């Protein structure tokens, strides 16, 4: 019978990005960049074989995403508003959720491969993504009531790769975006910025 294994490695980054002084008219940004390097399976489903030992056929369908919140609490409990600046090639969708935004690349489909694998790793497994992906450019709407002073904030992400091995040609398989938005959020980007006012 035919089958599908589907998993969803993880990057765990922790970055920052300061915005300086900014007057609350101001739409500061921040760049988030993908960083290749070690990820963790976070989720996964399988139907299929475990592994391919290099002799016979398998088919390849990968697609990275990046599911990040459209509103952040600061740790004083004022809203920041998370806007899309510079997108760049990625594929914004699913745009009618009132709390995160989905990016996607699909980078990889239909590609036969015969060399050894694990297709199926379990959660907590491991593996190098070697991949780059472009930068997203965001920026934040501030509340004309926030308080003046220093603000260093913590916004938790996910970013992964979803990799997709089938026993066929043409296969395809995305990841439901209620179960993307509730995966492991690994990655931060710590954003610095001064309320002077306004
Ligand atoms: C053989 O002919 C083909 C015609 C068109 C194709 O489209 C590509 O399909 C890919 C399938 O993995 C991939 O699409 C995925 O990723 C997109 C975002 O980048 C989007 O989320 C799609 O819904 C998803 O399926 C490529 O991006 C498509 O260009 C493939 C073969």
């Amino acid at each position: 019978m035919a089958w599908n294994n589907i998993v969803f490695y993880s990057l765990g980054d922790v970055n920052s990005y300061q915005g300086g002084n900014v007057v609350i008219t101001q739409r500061p940004q921040f760049i988030t960049s993908w960083r290749p390097g070690i990820a963790t399976v976070t989720w996964n489903q399988c139907n299929g074989p475990e592994f391919a030992d290099g002799s016979w056929a398998y088919y390849r369908e990968y697609i990275a995403w990046v599911v990040f919140p459209k509103k952040v609490m600061t740790k004083n409990g004022y809203p920041l508003f998370i806007e899309v600046h510079n997108k760049g090639s990625w594929s914004e969708e699913n745009t009618g959720d009132n709390d995160s935004y989905f990016f996607l690349k699909g980078y990889k489909w239909d590609q036969r491969a015969f060399d050894t694998a694990n297709l199926c790793q379990k959660p907590g497994e491991t593996t190098r993504l070697t991949e780059k992906f472009d930068d997203i450019i965001f920026k934040v709407a501030l509340p004309a009531d926030l308080p003046l002073g220093d603000y260093s904030v913590t916004i938790p992400y996910t970013s992964g790769i979803q990799r997709h091995f089938a026993s066929y040609l043409g296969a395809r398989f995305k990841i439901p975006y209620n179960v993307a938005k509730t995966l492991p959020r690994e990655n931060e980007m710590l954003f610095l910025f001064k309320n002077i006012g306004g």
